[PDB]
């Protein structure tokens, strides 16, 4: 996260750490057995750390818990980044409390203007890399799907929106990928894509949730 603040410790109790020797990307907590996170984000061994602020230090809320399956929307397309999305199974459920929480998956897509928070591990440094220890925070709107629309020329499809800010300084980055978008209680986006990270009229493009609450509950269901 680029240009945000350090969470409050375990404010953000849904948000999880996809670990493989270190730190790759986030994921949600959206029932006790499944964390959903991006499809770009795919690896074949993935253990999940819940409870996370400091990711370098053992701080006692912390459970890291291997994923048992690790399911890919079919229709990702690695090129477009069009259905950029991947739901993890846990090998035993998350044990729920106050700082390991499930978010509610989206009632309705949000409206334009829309605030979220938007949150990771990914770097912090708009030149230059700093992967960071804590939790970082980010408060941002929902773009008009036009604004969206006009920063990428013929690349939104209909499954993505952009969050933040045109102007720069302000966005998620590489490791932030697969992390939360939350609005108003809903998890509305998952990080996805964009053009390097908190450039100027480049704002960050993400997985709108919204189109797969079916996808997500049919493929729960299903295993
Ligand atoms: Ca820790
Ligand atoms: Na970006």
């Amino acid at each position: 996260i680029v240009g945000g603040y350090t969470c409050a410790a375990n404010s953000i109790p849904y948000q999880v750490s996809l670990n493989s020797g270190s730190h790759f990307c986030g994921g949600s907590l959206i029932n006790s057995q499944w964390v959903v996170s991006a499809a770009h984000c795919y690896k074949s061994r993935i253990q999940v750390r819940l409870g996370e602020h400091n990711i370098d230090v053992l701080e006692g809320n912390e459970q890291f818990i291997n994923a048992a399956k690790i399911i890919t929307h079919p229709n990702f397309n690695g090129n477009t980044l069009d259905n950029d999305i991947m739901l993890i199974k846990l090998s035993s459920p998350a044990t729920l409390n106050s700082r390991v929480a499930t978010v509610s998956l989206p009632r309705s897509c949000a409206a334009a203007g829309t605030e979220c928070l938007i949150s990771g591990w990914g770097n912090t440094k708009s030149s230059g890399s700093s992967y960071p220890s804590l939790l970082q925070c980010l408060k941002a709107p929902v773009l008009s799907d036009s604004s969206c629309k006009s920063s990428y020329p013929g690349q939104i499809t209909g499954n993505m929106i952009c969050v933040g800010f045109l102007e720069g300084g302000k966005d998620s980055c590489q490791g932030d990928s697969g992390g939360p978008v939350v609005c108003n209680g809903q998890l509305q986006g998952i990080v996805s894509w964009g053009y390097g990270c908190a450039q100027k009229n480049k704002p960050g493009v993400y997985t709108k949730v919204c189109n797969y609450v079916n996808w997500i509950q049919q493929t729960i269901a299903a295993n």
